[PDB]
């Protein structure tokens, strides 16, 4: 019967033919962003393990 997208990531749910692409920018707006290099996580990903990938950009100098 799954006749709409479900996003992975939240409750929402989508038309069978909703853009592609703004689908993907939907489920990217969830994700955590390193504030220095950009890289990004999963919205559930460690918050201490987060915060010590940011931190490391400092402590190594860059
Ligand atoms: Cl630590
Ligand atoms: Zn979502
Ligand atoms: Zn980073």
């Amino acid at each position: 019967m799954d006749v709409h997208k479900k996003c992975p990531l939240c409750e929402l749910m989508f038309p069978p033919n909703y853009d592609q692409s703004k689908f993907e920018e939907h489920v990217e707006s969830h994700w955590k962003v390193c504030p220095m290099c950009s890289e990004q996580f999963p919205p559930d990903y460690d918050q201490q393990v987060f915060e010590r990938h940011v931190q490391t950009h400092f402590d190594q100098n860059v």
